[PDB]
This record gives C-alpha cells, structure tokens and sequence, in this order.
C-alpha cells in the first residue's frame, strides 16, 4: 500500500511492504 519495512539478512528475512 505505502508502508514497507522489509528486513532480510544471513538467516532472517521478512518483507512487510504494501
């Protein structure tokens, strides 16, 4: 939608964009 807080690295990864 407009807010995006995707974080990913050497193990953890979660995209919160919309």
């Amino acid at each position: 939608r407009r807010i995006c807080r995707c974080i990913c690295g050497r193990g953890i990864c979660r995209c919160i964009c919309g």
